[PDB]
């Protein structure tokens, strides 16, 4: 294997990182620019508490929140998103991107409200949660997974369980897999690579989320847990710990 680009924030000391970035002076491993109003306190901290306890080799993980202020652009979604600032071919070939996610019940995102998760700009993949559309039911609890939009994989999305998953995604082909576990498992192929339009300048990659208005549903704090984010390439690293680390 080979870290092409490594989002576990291991560098820093604290999400104040996040402002050394500018359009101007593009430093650090990521972009930070897609938030509200808001001071980065405001939507991201990090926490040795914040991440997968399996994940060894992500010092702390970061909680993202989308607040009353999360808006960016004048749009009427809440956004808080961070890009990879890399100059690797992260959207050339065959490519693995990383990432563990976890809600807890406390400021948990709301069920009622689309919510488009760790998603390429042309949403050709990512993950979803909440009331999509139609009538309101037990889907609107599920953590799924998309291509162009579609739903391929699906599971109840429980308080503070770690979801690891990888995209594995084959810019050439114009495919992409989806390799998941939970906890301190080994990731394994759940779904077989997926036919869509992948297309991607390579600074397009969204962690974090992005929530839906939906008529009659007022904004609350949402907070989501992030660790282990980052991107390899040639062999998927299936340990949770990441590479280099003991494999639990």
């Amino acid at each position: 294997g080979t870290i092409l680009w490594d989002g576990r924030f291991n560098d820093m000391t604290s999400s104040a990182d996040l402002n050394k970035w500018s359009w101007g002076n593009q430093v650090g491993p990521y972009q930070y620019y897609i938030h509200g109003s808001s001071p980065v306190s405001a939507y991201v901290n990090l926490s040795p508490d914040y991440k997968n306890p399996a994940d060894t080799g992500s010092r702390q993980g970061a909680k993202i929140t989308l607040d009353n202020t999360a808006y960016w652009n004048g749009q009427n979604m809440r956004r808080t998103e961070l890009i990879p600032q890399t100059t690797a071919a992260i959207n050339q070939g065959k490519v693995y991107y990383h990432f563990s996610l976890m809600r807890k019940d406390i400021n948990a995102p709301a069920t009622t409200r689309e919510h488009q998760i760790a998603f390429f700009e042309s949403h050709f993949t990512e993950l979803k949660s909440g009331w999509l559309s139609g009538a309101p039911g037990i889907s609107d609890t599920l953590l799924r997974w998309c291509v162009g939009g579609q739903t391929q994989w699906s599971v109840e999305w429980a308080a503070d369980v770690w979801h690891n998953v990888a995209y594995e995604i084959d810019f050439a082909a114009g495919t992409v897999g989806f390799w998941h576990s939970t906890g301190s498992d080994p990731l394994t192929r759940k779904v077989a690579p997926v036919k869509t339009s992948t297309s991607s300048n390579g600074a397009d990659w969204h962690v974090g989320v992005l929530e839906l208005p939906r008529s009659g549903y007022p904004d609350s704090n949402e907070d989501f847990y992030w660790s282990g984010v980052y991107i390899e390439s040639g062999s998927l690293t299936t340990s949770v710990a990441g590479p280099g680390q003991p494999i639990p």
